[PDB]
């Protein structure tokens, strides 16, 4: 008989080539061990795009709802998005809604294989990147002042005090951009970092630009180091620990030169680029973990990586693809484990234990996808294409769950 | 005798460790060699406090009016800053001010040392950085909105349209930040780059988030495609140069991987962290130039790294240091060399070059600063402290000028 579930996952779908990837995921790795309950949304771009967002807001209620959610990478229409599937309009990013619903820390950490050494010569252990997932710019306002003018931010209280202070003013036409957080989700923020490195044990580094951004970026650094003065300072001397903040020029400086081995706390922008940066240069963006953790108590699992829109491409000119899919994959252990966790059903936290187990010994055993194959040394046996590589995994869980 | 110059440098002054610097550099390397002509400006912490950041409009000013500068490093001051100089104000950053009023764009480029090997395995030819110099949150207005309440951007026009768009309204304390920059402005940054490209025969690579900031980072990506399309695409594949457009973390991840030699044009933000992530992984935050060129025909020389306080307080401990001066001779290099070019006196220009090569060399041949010492191969000869290091270029400078 196959595995049992307690409670359903929710699960949103997404587009281009990790929609692709994500049946045979489910269909080979997951649906023959397990009687795989989840409550289903389509956030794929035409299903957003008939709902006008509508699917978007359901699916993040309903990860509210049950407390775990599965994601695949969606299309953020730009433009270029309108033109290429004929959208109502530039909707606005998925993540980015369903970030803002549940709030929280997203903590971005490589997924790491014996036979692929780091583009960093330094780095010798992981570095996780806990990137604030709310406000900043994944809300912005903005305007195209194509006449110029007094270009202001404003804010008016609940009784009606307006506080006003001028951007600039121009005599040409202007780009206008206006962003937020708040006090109280920075402090769930700094408290997910510090909590996070204490289980982990493991130094917090933060930075921000607060000697330009002096009242906003310097509010973070206020938060931070309060909240680590007044809650966690003789905790991390405990565990043999320590809080470093610096300006964030100079922290991407002094990383490119550390061991690694610490979690980089990143204000939400910084972690979206840094998250990169650091799967790259450890591997891949597919050999990365995503976890959302809400202080509400949810947890969102994703890649961390993006639809590989160009190898869909390749999709879709009949050519198989060596898309890797590891990201997606963990995704899904990482919130079935979560799951049976929550729902006292340790034979599905063993499953995930081997799913992920498996993953590692088949690539560094010499069978991967073409991003690892570039990559690793000594050279792989085989370059597994997308759905080969899946198999091979379905066929190592075969013979073992 | 020494040689003569037509036309002075305006000469802008700065603080701790760099100020210490300064004149050691001037004293040994320069004015035994040169009748140095400048326009002083002191652009000290404490100088700017006194005259209410004064000092610091009218070095801007005076640059424009000869039409080239060299600054040294300046501190920006946050609270820790008001209450260390006890300070009237948290002051505006000088980089701010005298680019806001050049305007212009940053060409950071890592100077390079055959006995120095990147941090990251794939990096084989020099990474240029163009940083766009002027406005986002480089001109921010920022609220801390204690009583919450509705956030705003406002334009008003100037015969009195208003045009307002909602950030978010919230109900607890929140921060708010405004930013903009110009239709304008983006066009010059997007033609220097191109022009740079060109010049210097490497592809240009560009990249914002503008599936997220659909108004403001699209009119950057749009401006650069346009511009490019009208004026420069002929000219790129006449070159054999490319340009390659994509989202930011997508171009970072990206970067982790390539062998370097393009142009990396980046957003201001964007530019003032990746150019210390350039000049780490390839040496040190030292081994950098930086110059700002101005669309309107103005040049300014710097160093990319700033003040390095942390050196400066082990400076005020008795202590000697091993602050590496190379990014400070670079400025006063290119400066003075861009000076001979515009004035017709080649002999300073001679100089400039001979200066330049001597400090390579000297590098090259095993004396060098702790910086270089700990990432060097094979190991350095002599680690000399800052003016130890001065001595010994002005020493084979004496024995050349
Ligand atoms: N939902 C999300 O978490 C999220 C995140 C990022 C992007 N996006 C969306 O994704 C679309 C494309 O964005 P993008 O191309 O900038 O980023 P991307 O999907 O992350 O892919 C960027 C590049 O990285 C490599 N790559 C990423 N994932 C890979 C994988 N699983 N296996 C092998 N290689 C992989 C590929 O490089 P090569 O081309 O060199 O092979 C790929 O083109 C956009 O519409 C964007 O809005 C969504
Ligand atoms: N005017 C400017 O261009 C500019 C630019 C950046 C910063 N700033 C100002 O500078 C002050 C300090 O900022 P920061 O410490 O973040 O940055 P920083 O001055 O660039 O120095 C950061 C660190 O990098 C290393 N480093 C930088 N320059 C070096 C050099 N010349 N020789 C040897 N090592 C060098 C040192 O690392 P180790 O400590 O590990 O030795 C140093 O502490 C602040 O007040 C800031 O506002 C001004
Ligand atoms: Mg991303
Ligand atoms: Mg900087």
């Amino acid at each position: 008989m196959k595995i049992q579930m307690k409670t359903p996952l929710v699960e949103l779908d997404g587009d281009e080539m990790t929609r692709v990837l994500w049946p045979l995921i489910k269909d080979k790795l997951l649906l023959p061990f397990i009687d795989l309950q989840t409550e289903y949304y389509d956030l794929g771009i035409e299903e957003r795009d008939r709902t006008n967002d509508q699917i978007t807001i359901d699916a993040a209620e309903a990860i509210k709802k049950y407390g775990v959610g599965v994601k695949n990478a969606t299309i953020t229409p730009n433009q270029d998005r309108v033109e290429e599937y004929g959208l109502k309009e530039q909707w606005k990013s998925p993540n980015a809604t369903v970030r803002a619903m549940l709030d929280g820390t997203v903590f971005r950490k490589p997924i790491m294989v014996k036979n692929i050494k780091p583009s960093v010569r330094s780095w010798q252990k992981p570095i996780v990147v806990g990137r604030h997932a709310y406000g900043d710019f994944y809300k912005n306002a903005e305007i195209f002042a194509e006449a110029g003018g007094k270009l202001e931010i404003v804010v008016t209280d609940k009784n009606g005090k307006e506080t006003r202070q001028t951007i600039m003013e121009v005599d040409e036409p202007a780009i206008v951009q206006g962003i937020h957080n708040t006090v109280a989700s920075i402090g769930h923020f700094a408290r997910a970092c510090f909590e996070y490195s204490l289980d982990q044990k493991i130094d917090c580094w933060f930075a921000t630009k607060d000697t330009i951004s002096k009242q906003y970026d310097q509010r973070f650094k206020i938060i931070f180091e309060e909240i680590f003065a007044q809650e966690y300072k003789e905790k991390f001397a405990a565990a043999g620990i320590e809080y470093f903040y610096t300006l964030i020029d100079d922290v991407v400086a002094r990383m490119m030169k550390t061991e690694g081995g610490m979690l980089w706390a990143c204000k939400n922008y910084d972690g979206d680029v840094m998250s990169d940066m650091v799967a790259s240069a450890f591997g891949s963006l597919a050999m990365m973990s995503s976890v959302l953790v809400s202080p509400y108590g949810y947890f969102e699992y994703e890649a961390a990586h993006g639809t590989v829109q160009r190898h869909y491409y390749q999709h879709l000119k009949g050519e198989r693809t060596s898309t890797n899919p590891v990201a997606l994959i963990y995704a899904w252990t990482g919130a079935l484990r979560k799951r049976g966790e929550l729902d006292g059903t340790p034979d599905l936290c063993a499953f995930c234990d081997s799913l992920e187990a498996i993953t590692i010994e088949c690539i560094e055993s010499g069978y991967m996808t073409g991003d690892l194959a570039r990559i690793c040394e000594p050279a792989a046996i085989k370059v597994l294409d997308s759905i080969e590589f899946i198999d091979e995994l379905g066929k190592r869980l075969q013979q073992l769950k």
